RNA sequence: ACUGAAACUGUAGUAGAACCAAUCGGGGUCGUCAAUA
């Protein structure tokens, strides 16, 4: 945008795509394999517990003024549970 | 169903102005000393 370029906060899937080519091109078509969808490289996503960081579900929701989970309390999963009484 | 490329946080700017390390002072001159028996 202009003179700025923001950034994503995760590694899209295409950017190990030379890679992919470099290492492996040689074992079989890569090409051909993109094509027909025999390969995947996901998002590299931040590491949590030892395992790709999962992008945080729209139907948490936190207490407005001493909630969420940068609070670590007052997440509400709004397709289980229902919106709290005089807290938005 | 495929990483854009390429681009010097540089350019100009005197840590300086002001402030006496100074003020006063004849290299001079006279009475004892000591405490017992």
């Amino acid at each position: 945008v202009g003179n700025v370029v923001e950034c994503l906060d995760y590694i899209p899937g295409r950017y190990l795509l030379g890679y992919i080519h470099k290492t492996l091109g040689e074992y079989f078509d890569v090409s051909q394999a993109i094509a027909a969808g025999d390969l995947i490289i996901t998002n590299a996503t931040i590491k949590i517990d030892g395992k790709a960081g999962r992008a945080t579900p729209f139907c948490l929701f936190g207490e407005k003024l001493d909630g969420g989970l940068g609070k670590g309390k007052g997440v509400y999963n709004r397709f289980q549970e229902s919106e709290p009484d005089g807290i938005q």
